[PDB]
């Protein structure tokens, strides 16, 4: 039958579980698979949930099972919200096919499809290091500079054009959607989508996250206005433009699934799912790296060597910096961004090792314990660049690295993900030297959210050369 799993109190299961311990969900979760198995079951206030574990069970079902592991959970918060339309919280099927591939087809052709591409990347980590050389080495956040620098790749794509750093209205609704994405992951959050009538209380999480939501909303639809003013039909300068295009091509056809809803959830998963996650990335790898000067200074010493103290970083220069993608990489294994994914579903009654899984059932990928998983990494718990080194001193690719997912949803900005985490790196230690206050001690506990972002810290930037 269904996979076993934990107790907990009737009518609230195991959401008393999660929030009683002193872990947080993924640690929870894989400590739990080392009594129940690689998958277990929670009850969270009802809701049915299964928790694949370790690398095999999670390719098992997003790989070999790809179409029946591909769905969404309807969970009230997902319906409320894009009414399970877009793309992100798409249920499996048409209108996540036409979304996805107009993404996909759209990062490419207004994006790292096109030569000039790149140089605007590298136009970015220059208004990005100016910025960060105006403190003049004393110590601050980087949180906004860098949230800013990377939001700009994606708004290329999106609305043609980057945003300055004194854009503070679109910085405000950057703000509120993130701590949207950190409120999605919340006991008000897990016990309103058990018990959605706690809507009608006034106060808590669940009403900022509605009322932030209505805010990013009216927001990002007159962005797309804006975007949309000089729109040339047939002739697409950006992701907005070509998915007009697509709109003004289904006009007939009433299944089309192209609509004005969608375009606004889908352009705000983009958005978000790429400033997230990329600016978390780069905001671990500044805290190790200034944790760690001795690692910090070897990509120092190889960005010296392939590109020059002078020489624009390139993308190209990628393949002769193993060390400098052997820290990128264990970064994203050791800090686990995005630990849980994002909650899939069950598009049909599966069987899965024996167990049945009914259709809809909430299934979480605990990316974190493939990336911890014992069978395929030496002492995971130890932050070390070095273990995805060969024996010639090259970048070793390894199949249990998983940071992006895998199956039919996978990361659809997986490969500029890649390029921006690398550009940004390169050219930010090329130029400073990055260390604490006063050596400071920082606290590397990430806080509770569905990414894993770090407390605020304060770093020091000194110009090398
Ligand atoms: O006003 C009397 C009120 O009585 C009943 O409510 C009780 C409730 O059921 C209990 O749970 C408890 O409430 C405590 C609550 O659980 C705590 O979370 C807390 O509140 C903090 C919040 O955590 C924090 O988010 C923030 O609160 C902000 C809100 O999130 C935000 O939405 C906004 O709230 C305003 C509302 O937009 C607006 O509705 C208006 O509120 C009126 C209500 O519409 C109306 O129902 C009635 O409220 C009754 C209610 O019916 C009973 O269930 O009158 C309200 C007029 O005041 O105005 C809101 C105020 O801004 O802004 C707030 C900013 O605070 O911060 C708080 C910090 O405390 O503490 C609660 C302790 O009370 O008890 C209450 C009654 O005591
Ligand atoms: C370090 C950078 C990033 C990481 C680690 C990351 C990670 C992930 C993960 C784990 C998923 C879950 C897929 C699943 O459901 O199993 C995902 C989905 C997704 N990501 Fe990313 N991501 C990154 C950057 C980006 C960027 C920059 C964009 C867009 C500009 C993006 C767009 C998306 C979209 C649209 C989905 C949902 C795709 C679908 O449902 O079909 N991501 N990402
Ligand atoms: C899609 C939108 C934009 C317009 C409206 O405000 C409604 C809306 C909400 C988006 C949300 C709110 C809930 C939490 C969501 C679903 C986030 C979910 C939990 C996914 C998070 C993963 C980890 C991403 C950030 C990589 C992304 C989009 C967030």
């Amino acid at each position: 039958g269904f996979p076993p799993g934990p107790p907990g109190l009737p009518f609230i299961g195991n959401i008393y579980s999660l929030a009683a311990s002193s872990e947080l969900p993924h640690v929870y979760m894989r400590k739990q698979s080392q009594v129940y198995g690689e998958i277990f079951s929670l009850d969270l206030g009802g809701i049915s949930t299964v928790v694949l574990n370790g690398y095999d069970v999670v390719k098992e079902c997003l790989v070999h099972q790809s179409e029946i592991f591909a769905d969404r959970p309807c969970l009230p918060l997902f319906m409320k919200m894009t009414k399970m339309g877009g793309l992100l919280n798409s249920r499996y099927g048409r209108g996540w096919v036409d979304h996805r591939r107009l993404a996909v087809n759209s990062f490419r052709y207004f994006g790292y499809g096109q030569k000039s591409f790149e140089s605007k990347i590298l136009e970015e980590t220059k208004f990005f290091n100016d910025a960060i050389e105006t403190y003049k080495g004393r110590p601050f956040d980087f949180k906004q500079l860098i949230t800013n620098a990377v939001s700009n790749i994606t708004n290329l794509i999106i609305f043609g054009e980057r945003f300055t750093y004194e854009d503070t209205d679109f910085q405000h609704m950057i703000e509120l959607f993130s701590e949207n994405v950190e409120l999605a992951a919340s006991a008000s959050v897990f016990l309103y989508n058990a018990f959605p009538w706690i809507g009608i209380l006034p106060f808590g999480k669940h009403q900022q996250l509605f009322r932030n939501a209505a805010v990013v909303y009216d927001f990002l639809s007159r962005l797309i206005e804006k975007a949309s003013v000089n729109r040339k039909p047939q002739l697409p300068q950006h992701f907005v433009d070509a998915y007009l295009d697509e709109m003004d091509q289904g006009k007939n056809d009433p299944s089309s699934t192209f609509s004005k809803e969608n375009l606004i959830f889908s352009v705000g998963e983009l958005i978000i799912a790429g400033t997230e996650t990329t600016t978390n990335v780069l905001r671990w790898a500044i805290l190790f790296m200034a944790l760690y000067p001795n690692i910090q200074g070897q990509v120092q010493k190889e960005i010296d060597l392939i590109m020059g103290p002078n020489g624009k970083p390139s993308w190209d220069d990628k393949c002769k910096m193993p060390y400098t993608e052997a820290v990128l990489h264990e970064v994203l294994r050791f800090c686990n961004i995005v630990p849980l994914g994002i909650f899939h579903a069950t598009s049909e009654d599966a069987v899965v090792r024996g167990y049945s899984i009914p259709k809809g059932t909430t299934v979480i990928t605990n990316l974190y314990s493939v990336h911890f998983d014992e069978k395929y990494w030496r002492d995971p718990e130890v932050f070390h660049p070095e273990r995805f080194l060969d024996s010639s001193g090259y970048f070793a690719k390894k199949e249990a690295l998983v940071p992006f997912s895998l199956g039919r949803r996978h990361c659809l900005g997986e490969h500029l993900a890649r390029m921006e985490m690398f550009l940004f790196f390169t050219a930010l230690l090329q130029r400073f030297h990055l260390h604490f206050p006063h050596e400071l001690v920082p606290d590397l506990k990430p806080r509770l959210g569905m990414t894993l972002q770090p407390q605020p810290y304060l770093i020091c930037a000194e110009r090398r050369h």
